[PDB]
Formats: structure tokens, C-alpha cells, sequence
């Protein structure tokens, strides 16, 4: 049976009895009529609803943490794959992998129906990126948030913050390794590593940038991939936030993605070179300073620059300290936030120094990276 | 009559003659044919379009004052609302309520076609959340916008500016008691109350925050819902407003969201206890001082902390004056904006105090909300 | 041929046979059965998907650049416009008008399957805005984007970072003339003219706004359209931005948006009066002043005021020195970024002055907008 027919300018002035089904033949999609309306009403091709993402409550992610290593989707949640309606009309457990401590898991709505997670961002093993639809991820932190201000375990499990869809996430470039604070903006888990390129900023059991470790040059700002910073200067850590779409804390953001965390209390010892791991000669394990939100290491372990200016100033002069890039007049100091090591009980969620100016560089100044929270 | 039908890999061999329809019974949906394309052309089920919400004008929100208490929907308007496309083709006046000043209002679209505001956020009366669709809403103002550079006056009525839809709003957790300021940000009509857990931060006849009568202490940062913070450092006021999902003003938004006040002027007395109401002893009512945003108390009423460190500093010493969160060192003065009831000529939209710690806590220094445009 | 039909209280309890097609009359949408499922499947409309837009990588923008004067939209492409469905299965070359340097030009999808650029914004010849739909744009630069630290050329050629779509774009009021830094934030290509409210903020070869050539007043701050500012104070460049939904830059900002200029190096002799030309007496042509992201007179030209405080301050007692919006105490300097023209080695991407109340007015301080960067 073939259905009469014609071109959108045949059917403009076409009127069509009450419950006919014409065929636009300029269109390739049905019309239905009401025997009154001229051109009836045309109907919607499925690619026009391709990556279709609708929530029950926009205002909220669409995953729901169940325990330490379960989480749901949430009911009412409709999802375009493949072609296909894929829904959930009731909370519905998300199939797990292996779950790792330290890494970073992508959730997919696949066309079988099945919600499941996996370690790999491009499809999830069984699967293709053709029948299994990235929607969102969590990290799989190495301990819990902290249930008041004495920071958390090491127990590991999903941070119910880190919890991303793709219409309730960071304004990064990429959402992976960050927590949502106080639904407000997100936050980087781990402490800028070295290696960024590579790992992005937030990133489990790795080498921790500072000026003695500097991190790589931004290939955005003439990095090759191999060289360094040749030093720790607030303009080098600014820079590569920047790369990643991401900024350093503002005070307002610094007390708040820090909440939890052990006030007063350093990791004593020698240095903290590694991500979400003990310090060198440290007193305090590296969960003592996990706050409620699963900042790792958010206090007491290395100072982060900050995205504000004032404090002690250098010189009233012109003063060539910007790496090459021109000179300075009255520069006032860059913050740091949360205190280092040595700290003792000067460390905290509110722990601001305002002496260094941008151009310095010490083993205890390194950074943490923030971005604004987008809901679609 | 029964179509012919088959799943999707069935059909993506076949092709239909032209204007043949079949049915996926994988998708159960219609699939139209041309009789040259494999697979044909498969029809978007409507729960896909669920939620859908166009405008024709998408830079501007969806409806118009047309008066003091009167708004109409937009022409090229179209909602979904309970399985049905409602639409409006040219502008549509939205049937109002008994309008009560110092009131939000939700503004609903229903599936018979009708656009009525109500004072409820969950549905208007005589309809549930499923046949009434909330797509925005305003503020109902104790009095109007600043016409000129002399405040406003008290006839309540719609502030123009504070006309929200879904895809035009705050980046705040909740929309109500803002005002969009020169297209360009949001700002809290009203400036902070004490009892913000339940009233949000911007409300009506409430209470105003101070040193004196501290905010409660947010249920996000260890509050309970009865304790009140100890004093009204600025660091309390900062937690608050990220409880939100908002911030403190910078110099550049102070200046706009406060540009219509009456300049070079303060309330006078010896309070002001409550929001969008004359001050104890004032020799100015309160709308002397409305923006041409319609901020309420704009200036000369409170000083509000602002989201920005500079001018004078504190000791060149370890200072433990953050509530028990760490040190602080050559710590700068967090921006005081606006004037204060005392202010005399003093106060204005570009008043600014740089001598106070955020330790400090004074019964003239209050907060105000602000949070970026989001345009969808 | 009528189909079987009724209302949606009459679908709701009806199960059709599998395969059978009803309408629903209230909705006027083909409903498909499956002889399970009471209610059956409604189908969607086409007037919900108006304005469909659909990319196979969101997190880019919609084009590509595949020379000079050459762009193509990327493979994956669906766009709704005029009741079809538009797409390009494989990277398509963008039909080009003759391009003029330092124009903004416009890319429109059309309803008969071509993608056309033109300097109009509602319409490219030819055409209606209901047959050409506007998805995007770009900026035809007056030299290149610099591919080192040594500027650009003057060979007039598409900014690729400048290419923008309805879904990867400035959170600006209007996109034209701005440049995607490092995929970060977006900048305006041009310093701020005299006449940005005709012009808006960033347009190639008009007269720059500065202490000696102030801007217009702005029409959402009291102006007319013919006044001037009295000075070129901080203030009145940052309401400026404000009415154009942009800011000043920061320091974070500023490094990045700035990086790519030549170094320590200004445009040299009397005055730069003009965007994308050379300055009177210079002995730098200004290209040399271009940066990685084909930002024009990045550095070394004029100062830009910044939109961060600190560094020198003003007297420590109320000052009135506002344009007549209050007193300012202990005011400090703001930013001012990038050097002058008389600055010799001291000017670059790092260059920053913090010398300069908010009220102060030079011939060598203007501005530059920025904004956030918005991915859909
Ligand atoms: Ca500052
Ligand atoms: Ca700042």
C-alpha cells in the first residue's frame, strides 16, 4: 500500500480528510490530517531526536549512588541510541565492572536496554560507540568523603559528587577526576600532576607538580610534550589550567571544596610527591585531609595558587620577572590556599598566604584546578 | 489494517516502495519508504521530544510585560506539556492570579493550551505537575524599577527584569527573587536574610543578615537548620552564598546591579532589620535606593561583602582568625560595596571599603547574591 | 483512506492489533500498536524538533577550516530548518561569498541542502531567513593568527579560532569578533572602540576607545547614544562590557589570550588610534602584535584595564572620585595588562601595571572583552 502523495508546495494549499496519512515526498515523512488544517501536520524523522537526553529532574545527575560500589539511573530517564528509545521508568542498577581504586569509570545507556559502566571512555567491553551511548561517569575514589571535618577512610568506593552526566557537569574540558561542591562547581579530586598532558590535571597516584617538579609546558603555549616549566611560577600553573578549560580557586571556592578536611592539622614530614598517597615521612595519612566533597589531599599537603591577587607587593618599579613575556609594576602577591607539610596548625580550609608574587616558585606551591557547574 | 513490519535488521535491507510505510517492531515506530533508500526513514516517537521548548527568539526570555500586573507569552512559541505540542502564534497574555507584592510566581503552560501564573512552584490551582507545565516565572515587586539615577517608587508590579523561562535564567540552584542586569548577570532582588534555608537568599520582609544576626549556618558546610553562624565574617556570608550556587559581587557587577539607586544618599537612622522595608529612624524609604534593575536596597542600606580581595592588610604574621580553619598571612581586605544606612553621602553604586578583614563582623555589613546568565 | 482514530482518553484504554496505525485527534499524531501496549506509541510532531541541531562531536565547533578562504562543516551534521531535515554525511565545503578582511561573516544551512557564509546576519543572498537558517560564523582576520612568539602576517585569511556555531560559542550577547583562547574562554579580537554601541566592542578599523577618545555612554546606563563618557576610567570601561555581556579580562586571562604576540616589544611613535592598523609613528607594524589566537594589538599597543584589584592604593579616607556614585577608602589600583605603545621592552602577555586607581584616565588605557566559552 502506498500512500497518496507530493512535494511540500503540493501539500501547502492540500487539505486532506479527517485521519488521512499523506507522504511528503520532499521531506521523506508522514502528514497527517484533520480534514481543516491546510498542510496538515507533519511528522518528526527519527534523526532529528538523535543524542536525545531527558531526565525527570533536570536540576540533578541522573545516577543515584546505592553503596560503595553500586549505583542506579535514575527513573523517568529517556535516552536516544543507536536509532532506538531506550528508558527507565523506575531506578535501575547500573551493571559494574571491576571497580579500581583511583580511576575514573564511563557510564553508557547501551540499545539492549542495559545501563552498565567501564573503565574505557570509548565503549564499554561488549560494545561499540554505535550501541552503547556514553551518558555520564563517576570516580572510584581511594576512601570516603568526609562524613563531618576529620576527613575520610580509605576505603574505596564512588564518590557520589564525582557523579557527571552529559546535561550535569563541569564546564571542562574534560569531566573526569572532578567532584561537584555543594552543587555549586566542581573541583579537581587530585593535585595538578606533572604529567597533565597525558592524565589530564586530576589524576590518582601520580608525581604531584611544584617547583621542583614543574609540570609540562602546555602544547596550547608552545610545549612540544616533553619539556617542562623551567620553574614553579604561579604564571606556569595558571597557564595550565587554562589548557584544560579549567582555573585556579578563588578564596570563596577554596574554603568550600576543602569543608571536610582535618582543620589544623599538616602531613608533617619532608614532601607529598604523589596523587592520593602518603606524604614523605608524613604523620598524618593522606585520607586526614579528604574532604566531605572527595577533595583529595585538600589541606596540609601542598599550598595551591589561587586565581586572586593582593597582599605584599614587589617592587614600585618595571621588573622583568614573567619569563620573557614583559614587565611588572607594584605586583601584588598571587594567594595560596590550605597550607603544605610543614604547616603544623597553620593548615586548613582557610589557610592563605598572600607574600608570593607570581614569579615564585618553592617544592610546597603547586595546584589545584576548579570550573564552573553547567546544567542543560 | 496491519502494517507490513519487521525488526531493525530486517528492515535494514528492505526498501519500501515510495510512500509505503512499515513498522519496526524493535522500535515500534513507522518507518516511511521512497523506494530507493535501505532501511527508510524511520519516525521520532514522542517521548523523545519530551520537554521540548522553543522559542523563536531564543537571546530573550519568552514573555513580555505588558504592564504592572499584566505578561503575554511570545509569539512562535512552542511547548510540549503532557504528550501534546501547545503552542502560541502570536502573543498570548498569561491569565494572572490575585498578585500579592514581594511574591514569585511560576509561570505554567498546560495541555489545554492556556499559560496562567501561580504562586505555587509545583502546579497551579486547578492543575496537577503532569497537565500544568512550569516554563518560567517573575517577580511581583513592592514597587517599580529606577526610571532614571532617583530609585523607584511602591506600586507593586512585575519587575520586567525578573522574567525567567527555562532556557533563560540564573546559574543559580533556584531562579526566584533574581533580576537580570543589563542582560548580562543575575542579581538577588533582596539582600540576604538571616533564615535563607527556607526563604532561599532573596526574600521579601525578612530579616537581614548582619554581624549582629548571623546567617543560619548552611546545612551544606556542618549546619543543623537551627545554628546560626557565630558572627557575619565574610568568610560565613561567602559559604552561604556558594550553598546557593551563588557568589559575592565583584566591583563590575556591584556597580551595574546598583546603577538607578539614588546616588550619594543612605537610609539614615539606626538599622535596617528588614528587606524591601523602611529602615529604624530612616530619612529615606526603601525604594529610594531600587536599582533600575529592580534591586531592592541597593545601596546606602547595608554594606555587602564582595567576591574580591585588595586594599588594606592584615599582619605580616600567621593569624589565626578564620573560625578555627587555618592561618592567614599578610591577609587583604575582602571589598565592603554600596554604603550603609550611616553612610551619608558616602554611599552610592560605586562606594567601596577595602579596610576589612574577612574576619571582621559588623552590624552594617550584610551580603547580596549574584550568579551568571545562562542562555540555553 | 481514514484511519481508525480517537481522543487520548479514548487511546488510553485501547490496545490496537501489532502493526496498526490510529490518530489521535486531540493531538493530531499517528499513535502505533504492538497489540501489548494500552495507549500505544504516540509519534512526535515536527514542530517539536524545530530548530534541531545535532553534531557528531559536541565538544567542537561545527567547522573546520581547510584554508585561507575555505571552511568546511563537519561530517555528522544534522540541522532542522524550514520543516527538513538537513545533514552531511561526509565533511562538505561551505559556499563562500568574496571575503573582505576583518569582516564577521555568518554560515547558514538551507533548506535545499547548502551551506553558504555571507556578511548579513538575518539572510545570505538569495535567500529568506525562513529558507537559511544561521547555525554559526567567523571572523575574516587582516592577518594571520601567529604561529609562533612573533606575531602574525597581514595576509587577510579565516581565524579558525574565531569560527563559533549556535552550540560552541561566547557567552556574550553577541558572538562576532571574538576568538576561542586555547579552548578555554573566548577574547575580543579588538580593542574596545568609541563607537561599540553601533559597532559592538570588537570591530576591525575603528577608532580606539581611550582617557582621550572616551566611549560612547552606555544606552543600558543612562546614555543616549550620542554621549560620551567624561574620562576613561576603569568604571566606565567596565560597564562597557557589562552592556555587552562580556568583562576585563584577569591575569589568568589575559597570559593566555595575549600569548603568541612578539615580547617585550611596542608598537612605538605617538598614539595607536585605530583597531588592526598601524599606530601614528610606529615602528611595529600591527601584526607584530597578533596573537596565537589571532587576538589584534595583543600587547605593546594599549593598555587594557583588567578586572582584578590590588597592588598600589589610594588614600586610606573616603574619596569621592566615582563620577558621582559614592566614595571609595582605601581603593586599590586596578589591572591594567599588556603594555603601550610607549612601552619598549616592558610590554607582552604578561605585562601588568598596578599603579592605577579605577578613576584614573590615560590616552594609553583602554580595553578589552572576554567571556566565558559555552558548549550546548
Ligand atoms: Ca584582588
Ligand atoms: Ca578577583
Amino acid at each position: 500500500v502506498q500512500f497518496r502523495g507530493g512535494t511540500t508546495a503540493q501539500h501547502a494549499t492540500f487539505t486532506g480528510a479527517a485521519r488521512e496519512i499523506t507522504v511528503d515526498t520532499d521531506k521523506n515523512t508522514v502528514v497527517v490530517h484533520d480534514g481543516a488544517t491546510a498542510g496538515g501536520f507533519p511528522l518528526a524523522r527519527h534523526d532529528l531526536v538523535k543524542t536525545a537526553f531527558i531526565k525527570a529532574d533536570k536540576s540533578a545527575v541522573a545516577f543515584t549512588r546505592t553503596g560503595n560500589a553500586t549505583a542506579s539511573i535514575k527513573a523517568g530517564t529517556i535516552v536516544e541510541v543507536n536509532g532506538k528509545l531506550v528508558q527507565f521508568t523506575a531506578d535501575t542498577a547500573i551493571t559494574m565492572p571491576a571497580l579500581t581504586a583511583g580511576t575514573d569509570y564511563a557510564i553508557y545507556v547501551c540499545d539492549d536496554g542495559t545501563v552498565r559502566a567501564d573503565s574505557n571512555f570509548s565503549a564499554p567491553t561488549g560494545y561499540t560507540s554505535t550501541t552503547a551511548r556514553k551518558v555520564g561517569g563517576f570516580h572510584y575514589a581511594p576512601g570516603s568523603n568526609a562524613a563531618a571535618q576529620a576527613g575520610g577512610n580509605t576505603t574505596a568506593q564512588i564518590n557520589e559528587y564525582s557523579l557527571w552526566d552529559i546535561k550535569f557537569r563541569p564546564a571542562a574540558l574534560d569531566p573526569r577526576g572532578m567532584t561537584l561542591v555543594a552543587g555549586a562547581f566542581w573541583a579537581d579530586i587530585y593535585l595538578l600532576g606533572v604529567n597533565h598532558l597525558t592524565d589530564g590535571t586530576s589524576k590518582y597516584n601520580v608525581t604531584i607538580a611544584d617547583g621542583s617538579a614543574s609540570p609540562k609546558k602546555s602544547t596550547k603555549f608552545g610545549g612540544d610534550g616533553s619539556a617542562a616549566y623551567s620553574d614553579g611560577a604561579w604564571y606556569n600553573f595558571a597557564e595550565v589550567m587554562t589548557h584544560h578549560g579549567k582555573r585556579l580557586p578563588n578564596y570563596n571556592e577554596f574554603q568550600a571544596l576543602a569543608f571536610g578536611t582535618t582543620e589544623a592539622t599538616s602531613s608533617g614530614g619532608t614532601d607529598v610527591p604523589t596523587t592520593g598517597v602518603n606524604g614523605t615521612g608524613a604523620t598524618s595519612a593522606w585520607n586526614i585531609f579528604t574532604s566531605k566533597w572527595g577533595v583529595v589531599q585538600a589541606s596540609g599537603c601542598l599550598w595551591t595558587w589561587g586565581n586572586e591577587f593582593g597582599g605584599v607587593n614587589g617592587a614600585s618599579e618595571y621588573t622583568a620577572n614573567t619569563g620573557g613575556r614583559g614587565s611588572v609594576y607594584a605586583q601584588p602577591a598571587a594567594a595560596l590556599f590550605g597550607g603544605a607539610w610543614n604547616g603544623t596548625s597553620l593548615s586548613g580550609s582557610r589557610a592563605a598566604l598572600w607574600y608570593s608574587g607570581p614569579s615564585f616558585s618553592f617544592a610546597f606551591f603547586g595546584a589545584r584546578g576548579v570550573c564552573d557547574h553547567l546544567i542543560l
